[PDB]
């Protein structure tokens, strides 16, 4: 029995001349998440979560 | 028995001359999530969730 | 039994002439997460989470 | 039984002429996380988390 | 039984003419984490976490 | 039984003409962590954590 | 005056589980040409030409 | 005056589990050309040409 | 005046579990050319050419 | 005046578990050319050419 | 006037568990050429050429 | 006037568990050429050439 969970593979990306500006005064800001994998057996699991 | 859960593969992207601007004064802002996979056995699981 | 959890592989990326600016006055800012894998047996697990 | 958890492999990246500027006055800022793997048997586990 | 946890391998990176500037007045700033692996049997485990 | 935990291997990097500037007035700044592995049986374990 | 001739850029490709078989007994066979650029000021110029 | 001729840049490719078989008894076989650039001021110029 | 000819840069590739078999009895076989640049002022210039 | 000819730079490659077999009985076989640059002022110039 | 010809730089490669077998009975076999640069003012110049 | 010809620099390579076997009965076999630079003012110049 082969089981795969939270697997990311074979990703090819090319970014050229990309400009990003973030200004924060309060609270939380989350950005630019790429090729992220996570497995949580128990408990709350969050990815790129801003509260 | 082969089981796949929360699997992302074979993604090819090309971004050229893309401009992004974020201004935050309060609260939460979430942006730019790509190729993200997550498995949660128990508990609340959220992806790119802003509260 | 072969089990894979939270696995990232075969990622090729090319970034050319990318400009990023972050200004923070309060709170929390999270950015630029790439090829991150995590497994948590118990307890809350978060990736790129800003509170 | 072969078990893989929180494994990252086969990552090739090329960054040319990339400029990053971070200005912090309060709070916490997290950025530029690449090829990071972590396994936590018990307790809260967080990656690139800014509070 | 072969078990792998928190393993990073086969990473090739090339950085040419990259400029980074960080200005800190308070709080905590974390940046530039690459090819980091950690296993924690018990207790909270965090990677590149700024509080 | 062969068990690997917190293992990093086969990393080849080339940095040419990279400029980094850090100015700190308070708090803590952490940067430039590469090829770091740690195993903690008990107690909190943190890598590149700025408080 | 900015002049570009025979320029290829921003190509991202992902090939997974592709099988190719070529059997040749005479003549010429040409295949699998990708991201090829050529400029010839004088004389015959051919790309992936089988005679 | 900035002139570019026969220039290839920003190519990201990922090949996984690709099988190629070539059997030759006579003549010429050419295959698998990637990211090739050539400039010929005078004379015949050919790329991946089988005669 | 900045002139670029036959220039290849910013190439990131990842090959995993690729199998290649070549059997030759006569003639010429050419394969697996990557990131090759050539400039010829005079005379015939050929890349990966099998006669 | 800055002139670049036959220049290759910023190449990052990762090959894992790749198998290659070549059997030759006559003629010529050429394979596995990577990151090769050549400039010929006069005379025929060939790269990975099998006759 | 800064002139660059046949220059290769910033190459990072990682090869793990790669197997190569070559059997030759006649003729010529050329393989495994990496990071090779050559400049010929006059006369024929060839790289990885099998006749 | 700064002139660079046939220059190779900034090469980092890691080879782990690589197996190579060559069997020769006649002719010539050339393999495993790395970080080789040559300049020939006059006369034929060849690198890794098998006749």
């Amino acid at each position: 029995s082969k089981t795969k969970e939270g697997v990311v593979h074979g990703v090819a990306t090319v970014a050229e001349k990309t400009k990003e500006q973030v200004t924060n005064v309060g609270g939380a800001v989350v950005t630019g998440v790429t090729a992220v994998a996570q497995k949580t057996v128990e408990g709350a699991g969050s990815i790129a979560a801003a509260t």
